Order: C-alpha cells, then sequence, then structure tokens
C-alpha cells in the first residue's frame, strides 16, 4: 500500500523552541517522540521568510516569486489568491486516489476558485485568512457586536470557523479544536479503501499571544510573560500531535503514514520565540527568517534518531511526496524543488552543487539570500553581499567574500539569471505597498545582484 | 416558448431627456408608451461612466476593471478590445438557441476576433468605432475624398457602414437607418423556429449633433441650438422605437418579447442633454454619470405602469436575461451582476445590504462611487470621501460623512477589497493616457481609498 | 514533390560585404554564383535591428513586439525565451513531413521547453546563445579552467557546442564546423522520402573578429586589420556555402532545393563592416540597421540572374515558405508578413500599399521607421519625424517632409495604431535596462508618435 501523509505546519515558530532544536525552556515530549524515532533536518528552509508566499510554496512546489505570490494577501480581504494554474500537491494526490484534508490557517485566498475544496481538498476546518483569535468565549461576542451593526469588512481574526463552506461555533481554544479535527479526519479516513493526506496548519505559536491557563502553568519557572504565554501556546500544539498519535495507533495507521513536522518560517523575536542559534528571525534573509525546524516520522522507512545534516528546501516536498505515493509529475508544472528520498537515504545532499534561494522584497529594494553546499550568500539592509562558510559560521558574524570574490560573484550571477522568470506581484499586503512597488520601478534587481 | 430579448441603448441620453422620466420639453411619446404599459427604474446604474467599458460591462456581465477595458479604445484605431474569454451574452443565448442581432455601434474592438460576428451575433449592420457622422449626403463625400488620396488612417465617423463584414452605402440618417434594419433583423426571425436576441445600439444623442429638419420643427419653442437639435435626435430615435413596435404586433412578437431600453451613460450638458434632478453628467462619478433612464417592457410578465425604486445595474443584464432564456451560467465566468427577476417580482432590492461600484480614471488620482440601500458614497475631484442619503438627497447636496463615520469607512474598505482582481487597463483612449498612467504609478488606490 | 528549404543567415553582415550586393574588396564567389543564377533583393527588410528579435521573427513570422521579444535575451543567462505558443516555421514544416535542422546560433531561448528541439528541429548542432569564439583551441582551455574552479555561470561564447542535447568537443574554426554538419544534415536528408528543412545560423562575421590565417591571406591589398580579419570571416562563410553547394549537387538536391541566404540585422561599422550606401548600421532605424543583402536560388522557379526591386520582409519568409511547402496556416497564428511568391512571380511588390515598420527601443525614448512604397519614414536619435522618398535617396540625405505633412502625419497615425497590441517586454538584455524601462515609464509612444 501506499503512504498515508501528514503535513504538520507551525505558523511563526521559534528555530529554539521545540525540544529536538534545542529549547532549554520550552518542552514538546510528543514533537521529540517523533523526532527520537525518525529524523529531523538541521539545515531545513522554506521558500519564502514569512507565511503566504512560504505556503504557496509548499502547496505548488514552485518558489512563490514565479507565480506572482511573493506577498502577503491584502490584510483586510480581497478576491485574489495563489492562480488555480499552479495544481496543488493535494489535487495531485487526489488525482491519485488520496482522501485529502487541510485543517486551521489557509491564507492562499479567500474566494471560490481558491477555496480549500477547489484546490483538491475533500474535508476542510479552519480560517481562510493570516491568523485567529484564540478563544472563541473572547472573539464570538466581537463579530456578533460588529455583524449586527451592518459591518461587512470585519477582521478576519474575530470572524466564525468553517466546515467544508458551512460557517461554525466553535468551542474550543483553537489549537485544540485543529487537534480535534485532525483525529476526525484520520478517523474519517478508517473507513475507506484509500490512502490519505492532512494539511495540518496550527495558528500557534503566532499573534495574538494567547494560551490556556493549563498550559502555561507547566512553565512556572519562565518569569518572562510573553514567553511564558507562547511557551504555553506551543505546549498545546504538542498535546495536539500526542492526540493525533494516539487516534493513528488506535487505527493502525501510525506505521505506514510519513509525518512531517514544521514551521511555516521563521520566529519573531518582539513576540515570544527564540531562533538559537540563528541571526535575526521572522523575515529576514538572515538564517533566521527561512531556516526551520523539520522532522520526518515513518517507521522501517525513515531511519529512527537521525539528525540529517544537508540541506532540504520545503519546495522538494511536493515531488518528493508525488514519487512516494507513485503520482506521476509533468515538465509543463515547472517544479522548483527535488525529489529528497534517494538521497536522503544514502545520506548525501539533495541539493548538490545547486542553491536554495531565499528573495523577500522591502520598500524600493530586496533582501536576498543564496544556500548552495557550505555557503551562504546574504544580501540584507542595502548592503553589499556578504558570504559565510555556514557550516562553521551558522550566527552569520564572520563575512569570507573579500577571499571568495569569484565564487560570491558567480553565486549572485547565477540567481540573476533564476530571477528573469519572477512575475510581477498579482498583489500585495497593504494598497501602499504596491503603490511604492511601482513608483519605485520595482523590482530594483539593479541594486540586488551587483557585484563588488 | 422561452421570451424574446431586446436590448436598446441610447448613446449619451440625460436623466430628464425622455417623457417617462420628467422630460419637460423633448416629447417621446412611443417610449413613453413602453413605459406606460411597462415598468420604469428611477434608480438603474450602468457599470461606467461613458461608452466603451459601460458597454464592455453589460454584454460581459463584469465590471470593465476585471477584464482590463477601464477606458475607450484608442480613437485614432487600434487592434486591440474587449478581450475574448469573456463570453459575451449573445455567445451564450446564440447557444441556446437564439437567433443573434447587433446594430448600431460596437466601440468593443475592429479586429476578427472582436467582430460582431465572432462574439455570438448572427447579424450585426453598423459602424465598430465610437461614433458616426449622422447624413450619408455629407460623410460619403469626405470619406471618398480622403479614400482617393490615399490616406489609411481615416476618422471612423465618416468611414463606411458594414453588414456582416461587407461594406455598405448608406442612404438614410443614421438613427433611421438603424431602425429601419431593427425592423429587417425582427421580421427576418419570424420564419425560424428559434427565439431571438437584439442589441440595438443607438448612436443618437451622442455628437456630433445633427437632426433632420424635420424633427426640430417638432420643438419650436426650444430657443436654445444645441437644445433643439439634440431633441431632434432624441425624437428621431423615438420615431425608430415605434417602428420598431409596429413590427412586433405585426408579427406577434410584442407579446413574448423582453424590451429594455436605456442609456450607456449620463448625458453631457455641454452637448445638449439634461440630467435633472442629478448633478454632473458625462463621465462623471457623481449620479448624472452612470444613473440612467431604464425601462422594461413584457406583458403579462413585466408590471404595467410601475415604478420600481430599488437599485438595478446594467450587469444584472446578463444573468437575468440568461435565467429567462433558461441558459446555463458557469462559476468561472465570474458575473459581477445578479439575476434580479425574483427580486423585481416581489418588489424587493436586488442589491440588499450590497454595493454597486463605479470607478472611473483621472489624471494621477481617480474618482469612485458606491451605492448600497439608501446610501451614495463619493470619491471626486481628489476632495475626502462624502457621503449622502441619496433617498432624501438626490442632487448629493448634503453630505453626512461626519455623522456616519464607521458606516462610510467600512464601504471604502469594502471597495478597497474589490479593487484587487482589477486587472491593469489593456489600453488608453489615446497614447499620453497611458504614458501618465505609468508615469503616475497608478492606480493610486492610496489615494482612492484613503479614509477619515 | 515539395521542395527542400535553406535558411542561411549570418550575423551581423553589412550590406555592401558580399559580391552581389556591391562589395569593392571582400571576395564571395560561391554566394555570387547562387545570386548570378537566382535572385536577389535590394529591398529587403529583417523585422528589427538586431539578433534576438530579428530571429524571434523570422521564426515565428511575428513582429517580436507582439510577443514580447523586443529584447536580446540577458547576456549572462536565463531561464526565459521567445514564447512556445507561436508555432517555429521548422514545428510547422515538422508536422508537414519535413526533416527538420538547426546549425549554429539559437539566441531564443537556452530553458527545455524554448530549445531547438522542441520547436520542432529534428538535429541541432550550435551554441544557444548570442554568439561564440571561433577556434576550440582557444575557447576549450579557459572553459576547462572555469568549471575546475566550480563556476557556474561562465561566458556563453566559450562553453561547449552540443548535439541534440549532449555536449560536444568540436575540433574545427566554428565557420568550417557549422558548414561541415551543414553537409552532413543534407546526406542524413537523402535516405528519407521526406523532404527538408535547414536552418543554417552562422555566427560570422559577429564579433569577436577571429579568423583563419589562411582566409585572410586572401586579402593582402586590405590594409586595416580590423577589415582584413572581417574579410577572412566572411570568405570562410563563402567556402561553407560552396561545400554545402557541393554536396546538395552529390546528392541530387540542388535542383530541388529554395536556398535563401540573408543577414540577421545591418553590419557593425566599428566591427569591421560596411553598409554602404545606406546610413549608419547595427540597431538604427536608419536603413543601415535592418535592411540587408538577401537572395533566392531555386532552378527552373525563382528566375536566373535577377534583381527584384520592391520591398520583402524576413515576416514574409514563414508564410511563403508554408504556402511552397503546402503546409496550412491559421487566422489565430496572427502572421505579420505576406505569402510573397504570388507577387514575386509578376515582378510586383508583395507590399503595395502596405507598410513594413521596425521599432527599436532606446534610453526613455524609441526610435522607428516605416518604409511604404517609395516612402521611408524615420523616427531617430529624438528628432521630430523625417520622410524619404527612398528610391531616390537611399542613404537618407533629403528630408522632405515639410512638403508631405499630411502623407507622414498619416503612416505614423497607422504605426500609433498596429502599437497597441505590442506587449510588455517580457525581459531585456540586462538587469539595468529592464530597471530603466520601468523607471522611464516605458513605452514612451507619446514622443515616438507625435506629429507636427
Ligand atoms: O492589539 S492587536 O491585537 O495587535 O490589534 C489587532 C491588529 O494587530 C494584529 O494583527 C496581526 C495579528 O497579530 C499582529 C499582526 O501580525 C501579523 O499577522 C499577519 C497574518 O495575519 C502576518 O503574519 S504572517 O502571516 O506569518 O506573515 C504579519 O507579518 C507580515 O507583516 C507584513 C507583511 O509581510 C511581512 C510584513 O511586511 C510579515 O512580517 S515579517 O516582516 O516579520 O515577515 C504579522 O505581523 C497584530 O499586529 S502587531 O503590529 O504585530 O501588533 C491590528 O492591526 C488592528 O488595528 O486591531 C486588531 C484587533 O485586535
Ligand atoms: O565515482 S565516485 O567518485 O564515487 O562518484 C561520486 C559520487 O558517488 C559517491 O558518493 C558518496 C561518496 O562515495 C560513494 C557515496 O558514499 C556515500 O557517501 C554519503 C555521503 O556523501 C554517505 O556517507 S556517510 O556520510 O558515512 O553516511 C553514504 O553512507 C550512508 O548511506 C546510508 C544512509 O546512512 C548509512 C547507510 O545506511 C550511511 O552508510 S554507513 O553504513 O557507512 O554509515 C555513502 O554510501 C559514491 O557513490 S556510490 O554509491 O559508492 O556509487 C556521486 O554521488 C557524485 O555525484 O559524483 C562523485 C564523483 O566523484
Ligand atoms: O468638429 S469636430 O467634430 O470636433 O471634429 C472631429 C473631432 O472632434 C469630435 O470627436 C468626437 C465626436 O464628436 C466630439 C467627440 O466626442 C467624443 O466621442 C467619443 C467616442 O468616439 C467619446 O464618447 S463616448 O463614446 O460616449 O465615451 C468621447 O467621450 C470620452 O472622451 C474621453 C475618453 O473617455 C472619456 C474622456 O476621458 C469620455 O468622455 S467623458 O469624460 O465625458 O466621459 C466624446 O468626447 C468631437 O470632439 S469634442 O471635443 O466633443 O468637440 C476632432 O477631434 C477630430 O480631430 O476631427 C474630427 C472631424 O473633424
Ligand atoms: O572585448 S572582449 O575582449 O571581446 O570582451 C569579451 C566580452 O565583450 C564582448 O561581448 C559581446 C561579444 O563581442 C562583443 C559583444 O558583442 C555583443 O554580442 C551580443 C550577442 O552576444 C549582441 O549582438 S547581437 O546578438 O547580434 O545583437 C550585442 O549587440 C547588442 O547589444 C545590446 C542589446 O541589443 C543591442 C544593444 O542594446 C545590440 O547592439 S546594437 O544596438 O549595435 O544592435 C553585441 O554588442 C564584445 O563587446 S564589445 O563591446 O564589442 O567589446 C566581455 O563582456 C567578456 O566579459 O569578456 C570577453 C573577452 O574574454
Ligand atoms: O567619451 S568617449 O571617448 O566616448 O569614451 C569611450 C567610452 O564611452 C563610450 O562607450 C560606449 C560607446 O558610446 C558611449 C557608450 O555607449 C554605451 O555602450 C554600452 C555598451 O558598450 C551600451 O551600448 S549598447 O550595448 O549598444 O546598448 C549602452 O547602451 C545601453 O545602456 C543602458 C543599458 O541598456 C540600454 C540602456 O538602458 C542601452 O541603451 S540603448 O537602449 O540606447 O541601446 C551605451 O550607452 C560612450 O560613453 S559616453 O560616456 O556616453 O560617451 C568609455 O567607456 C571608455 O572608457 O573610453 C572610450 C574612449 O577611449
Ligand atoms: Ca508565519
Ligand atoms: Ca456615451
Ligand atoms: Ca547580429
Amino acid at each position: 500500500q501506499k503512504p498515508n501523509i501528514i503535513l504538520i505546519v507551525a505558523d511563526d515558530l521559534g528555530y529554539a523552541d521545540v525540544g529536538f532544536n534545542g529549547s532549554k525552556d520550552i518542552i514538546t515530549p510528543n514533537i521529540d517522540d517523533l523526532a527520537k524515532s525518525g529524523t529531523s533536518f538541521s539545515d531545513a528552509y522554506v521558500a519564502h521568510p514569512f507565511s503566504g508566499p512560504s505556503r504557496a510554496a509548499l502547496m505548488t512546489g514552485r518558489y512563490p516569486h514565479k507565480i506572482g505570490s511573493q506577498f502577503n494577501l491584502p490584510t483586510r480581504g480581497s478576491n485574489v489568491g495563489v492562480p488555480t494554474d499552479a495544481k496543488f500537491i493535494s489535487k495531485l494526490l487526489n488525482e491519485n486516489n488520496y482522501f485529502t484534508g487541510a485543517l486551521g490557517k489557509w491564507h492562499m485566498g479567500d474566494t471560490p476558485q481558491h477555496h480549500p475544496n477547489k484546490r483538491g481538498f475533500d474535508e476542510y476546518y479552519g480560517f481562510l485568512g493570516g491568523g485567529h483569535n484564540y478563544f472563541p468565549d473572547q472573539y464570538q461576542p466581537q463579530y456578533k457586536k460588529q455583524k449586527a451593526q451592518g459591518l461587512k469588512n470585519i477582521f478576519e481574526y474575530i470572524t466564525p470557523l468553517e466546515h467544508n463552506g458551512k460557517e461554525v461555533k466553535e468551542t474550543q481554544y483553537i489549537t485544540d479544536a485543529l487537534s480535534r479535527e485532525a483525529v476526525n479526519f484520520v478517523d474519517k479516513a478508517v473507513n475507506k479503501k484509500h490512502p490519505f493526506f492532512l494539511y495540518l496548519a496550527y495558528n500557534a505559536p503566532h499573534t495574538p499571544l494567547q494560551a490556556k491557563d493549563e498550559d502555561m502553568a507547566m512553565f512556572p519557572n519562565i518569569k518572562n510573560k510573553d514567553r511564558k504565554t507562547y511557551a504555553g501556546m506551543v505546549y498545546a500544539v504538542d498535546r495536539g500531535v500526542g492526540k493525533l498519535v494516539e487516534a493513528l495507533k488506535k487505527n493502525n495507521q501510525y506505521d505506514n503514514t510519513l509525518i512531517v513536522f514544521m514551521s511555516d518560517n521563521g520566529g519573531k523575536l518582539s513576540k515570544g520565540a527564540n531562533n538559537f542559534p540563528l541571526k535575526a528571525g521572522k523575515g529576514s534573509t538572515q538564517e533566521g527568517g527561512f531556516r526551520v525546524p523539520m522532522l520526518f516520522h515513518w517507521p522501517k522507512h525513515v531511519p529512527a534518531g537521525k539528525r540529517f545534516s544537508h540541506p532540504v528546501s520545503a519546495l522538494d516536498l511536493y515531488p518528493t511526496f508525488a514519487a512516494l505515493a507513485g503520482a506521476k509529475v509533468e515538465e509543463n508544472q515547472h517544479l522548483d524543488g527535488t525529489n529528497m528520498w534517494p538521497a536522503f537515504i544514502k545520506n548525501e545532499n539533495p541539493h548538490k552543487d545547486e542553491p536554495i534561494y531565499a528573495l523577500r522584497h522591502r520598500k524600493g529594494y530586496s533582501d536576498a539570500a543564496i544556500r548552495m553546499n557550505q555557503w551562504k550568500a546574504l544580501k540584507v539592509n542595502q548592503q553589499p553581499w556578504q558570504l559565510f562558510n555556514i557550516e562553521n559560521d551558522i550566527s552569520e558574524k564572520h563575512d569570507v567574500s573579500k577571499s571568495n570574490k569569484a565564487l560570491l560573484t558567480d553565486m549572485v550571477r547565477e540567481m540573476e539569471k533564476w530571477s528573469w522568470d519572477n512575475q510581477q506581484p498579482s498583489w500585495f499586503h497593504e494598497t501602499t505597498e504596491g503603490v511604492n512597488w511601482r513608483l519605485d520601478a520595482m523590482p530594483r534587481f539593479d541594486k540586488t545582484f551587483k557585484t563588488t
């Protein structure tokens, strides 16, 4: 039989905020179990250092730049989204006989054609925008008050959740709610001859910082208020993963299920997170912004107790899942990742002599990153290109560009070459951001790929 | 049997320039007959306050902004047009067994793929551009003189008319010519088992101001020269409508034919028109620019002698005609109107708690309008957003924004939300307009949707 | 039987640099033989005054502007190219039973979908970018040194040649190498029931100026160093044409083969060329930049010893070849040329009362050209539109605009009309060129089509 696949994605999870990736203060035993009896990844990179584009990339297998999705969708709502001509991994799997489910955060389009149920997800339970308030007792009264005033543009963090299009009245803390529905999904899946795919998109530990008192009580030694709340949010995810894991064991699903656990981007230091030993955090092209924790777990298939030290991209998940599912992939889909399993099993670099990119736009310029073999190229804050031996210098403290001029110049030029089929953005997260984009003649790649 | 449908569209007809919509000086008895034995609309809105985009919207059922058609086509000619992937209502009806005809003004593309005969019209007789000179005795000598000089770029107002692609030598005043062919069309239609659709696009009373002496003689009390000519132009349309009506009765078509009569946009005050009691006129986002006269007539179906006081959009005609014809509509067509018939028959607002928009671009900024229930939001002349209780204040004299800040802000934000899937314009009416568009980083929606 | 077709294209060949088009110093007897027993063209125009766009136009039959290909591809590499939805003439011919081959320079896209083997060429031997170093003994050591350093972005002029996707180690001077493979191609073609199409794209006499000592020895009277080298480069092409011609005769192919020989654009005066009697050279909208030498040769079909004096466009080759091959052409392909054979055989103007355009972009403005009947309109160097009787004034010395105001204005307005379906460029030859394009709000057609 072909394996079941679960992709679990935390939102704004810091590099050092789970036990298996070095957390000395937050405790995540159920997630750590999956690590201990599976393989974790010390060099795992998402395709963009924040949510919308990173998630677009997970589902499509393409850098968000190639499909006009370089920015988060408009915060106050919109009728646009990740283009429909890039087939989602869920759609492909559904076409090769998988029962498909998506839970929690979407952030890839509110309209009918961009909805999870038209991107190849049989079941969906969650909220369509960038995040959500965690307590129904807080958020449902506010929404009711505003809808009765006649307002149509309501902040999406307080709007109702939905199940396959129809609104619901959620009763639990959201992290637990999604965990409950993850159980319900795998339970529904037992009564089918088909294998299953589940995209579990937790909004924790993303703002707003809201945790159950019961979870926070587990971290009495954490004296900082925001960090303690953050910790409780993360522990709530861990309880969920443990609850899912039990349901999988109960159903004899555990053994033929590949579980991936990761973050969508780096942690935000001002909102409770820790990215040790990486520099900076969310949104940055420093390692802190797009290098994330990740583990695979699949008994008798994924090695137990290993730590894989070569680069892996979130882009690889698409063709990798497809190869494991026996689903055909077409050359016209323009996948930017690679099926990493053959290299993974031989403990070899799946991106041997090949770059992994990050390009994030700012006001009138762009920050960039390149990861190839031991090297990390970095363009940030309008400075000249720096270069790091990232294997010796994970914190990016020692720029060795002066003694590798030819190598750095080469990497940047390859990025310049790669840039040409990037589409103009189909939207921006705010109206003024698009106005400034047009005003500044963006992209200003003359600044971005100038060399020393 | 499914009903025949006639859509009659005057060009630049003022709000107060037909008898049934309050004209004290111009007399339109045959059009008034249709009103008296049918229902007129006091709150009827086109999708854009001038021709090309408004007509694009009629045919496609979509706001012109969504399909890159926010501007009139180049005045001196072009090889572009209303995109071919938006199925015209004529095409849909033709596919559900209707005999289709288009007469008069097109203004939606000169090229073969944009031609009426490829947009689902079996018969077409008219001129493809923005308007035409009215007297063949004046215009045919000028065209002949210029073609013999060897000139290829001839002002489209003097070029020959055509019938299904072949040129003709028209003998009558154009308003009468089109009326004659409207008779010919419905006559041709009797000898078929099919019902029929007719889009009669009069160019009257659009410039240039040219009328028959016989028509002007009917308005001896009109002392102003331009208004008298204008009046004669409008009376000529009325004669045409009466002539069509006779032919329909002669053929036992009258009783199972829905006739819609309306304008493409508001009247232009400097070229003879009157928009009483509305403010401003053609091209404005004030009511005068996009609120137009309209009547439905269909015996034993449309109430006789009524005046419907709730909002209706030209966008509604597409799905409304389709529902009456029993033609299926697909979610992928992205229709922006609603089938208004169910609400119409119950005398309810078909756009209850839903906005009707107008957005018209200017040099480096945009004017806008929102109509929802009793409210009219207005952005004009780079002023702050104003708000009107349009039911009490049709002339837009009393801005009540200060005492409804939350409501106004809400409406504007919904318009901001709606703006995101507007395409960049595929053309402009002049070369400099596109240059200025690019220079000004348009759209400048940061100005257009800023709130107080 | 339908005829074999060979299209031979020199790169940067000057107007006066072959014997049959007036060369007093360079000697080209084998090319001259084809002229003497065929027809040469005194008014032959490519679609754009430099390589990439001109070649795109040859293959697609469309002005490069219509398909976003107005510029040369990025010099340092890219993953974009001539769009795949414009069917190449090679593809059409392959679909109507032709054995297809492409040799030498491509300059129309490095990626798999843009590769010659996916644009309808069975065989390809050459280099994919803008040109190449001529001596393997010089270029192969440099490439080997750089590949061993680990560099991935290597100047394309020193990279290996390829044969149907696999790299090769070429042993000869490139002009001779391509000539040898042209022989190999026509030889392979004998053993097939099919006729054949061959696109022989010499990079000579394009930079860098490198010739065999043996060739240069034939021009001892040429005292200038660059001109002597240039001459040797051109003689090497002539040897190749003679070698191909022998192989064709050997195989009884000569008599039922249409050979076309031409340049991709005008000669560059600073790199050895001569465009007498034309003004300026490569890249200009003066005649020197896009009026090129051309001959047809096809015994008992093309008249022997004639000089055809009416305009012909490179755009005509597509439908002309197609008509001779009996291959159907569709209206949806939007071909911008005409099948010129019927007019050619009657010694009539195939573009009678129809313009041939050239539009080349510069820093914040564009130069333009129009050729119709005896007239040449010219916009250059930000000057006002000039007009020339090009039949009496081939060097463009006598502007007669003042006494033909109406005619000039007409031509320009038709060009303005033609401009509207030009696509925004899908790429530029350098990063800064695209930045400057966006900064300058290009195209600035308000400057380009302003009239007096
Ligand atoms: O008092 S509040 O609760 O703060 O007020 C509320 C609103 O403020 C909040 O709104 C969201 C939720 O929490 C904060 C803010 O976070 C933003 O959430 C986005 C997703 O919804 C997004 O995160 S992402 O999805 O992982 O990408 C935002 O990050 C992005 O922001 C920009 C767009 O892309 C990047 C930025 O350019 C990305 O961030 S990055 O650069 O670090 O990568 C994320 O910030 C909270 O706002 S706060 O400023 O952080 O405090 C408030 O707007 C409104 O007025 O009131 C509500 C009601 O409570
Ligand atoms: O002709 S070659 O020069 O050999 O070709 C080259 C490359 O092929 C080689 O690639 C590596 C190095 O030598 C062979 C192959 O060995 C594998 O090396 C891995 C690291 O890159 C890894 O070694 S490890 O680091 O000690 O772990 C592999 O071992 C692991 O494999 C499984 C996963 O964990 C263990 C196994 O269960 C671990 O093995 S262990 O028991 O030793 O601990 C190791 O196999 C050689 O390839 S070949 O397979 O022998 O053919 C080629 O990939 C590259 O593209 O080109 C070069 C050209 O020089
Ligand atoms: O003696 S003249 O008639 O003036 O000489 C001729 C030309 O002038 C005329 O050109 C047309 C016909 O009559 C006047 C002018 O009207 C324009 O017609 C357009 C359609 O072809 C269009 O109307 S529309 O279709 O209902 O929209 C024009 O309105 C638009 O204009 C701009 C583009 O979109 C809007 C504007 O931004 C829209 O108008 S709006 O802002 O009110 O909404 C309409 O003006 C007449 O010109 S005049 O200026 O009205 O006097 C002349 O230019 C030419 O050179 O020569 C001919 C022949 O002699
Ligand atoms: O000087 S060298 O020692 O030779 O240095 C070398 C490199 O410089 C060279 O680079 C190329 C090859 O030879 C010269 C230059 O020629 C350019 O070739 C292009 C195609 O590869 C193109 O020709 S084209 O394809 O027929 O069009 C260039 O012309 C175009 O350039 C722009 C894009 O479109 C136009 C321009 O806007 C078009 O020119 S046009 O307007 O005249 O039509 C053509 O210039 C040589 O450069 S030089 O300036 O002549 O000296 C150097 O870059 C590299 O780093 O090293 C080698 C030496 O090892
Ligand atoms: O003062 S001098 O004696 O003239 O100095 C000399 C050198 O400067 C000159 O170098 C060239 C020849 O004429 C000027 C300059 O032109 C530029 O050449 C570029 C490549 O060599 C390129 O030409 S192109 O490839 O044919 O296009 C430049 O054009 C491009 O620039 C932008 C990027 O793409 C386009 C632009 O957006 C393209 O322009 S285009 O679209 O119009 O094609 C072209 O400007 C001359 O420079 S000067 O300062 O203006 O005089 C000097 O560098 C050297 O050191 O010395 C010699 C004398 O010894
Ligand atoms: Ca996030
Ligand atoms: Ca009008
Ligand atoms: Ca060239």
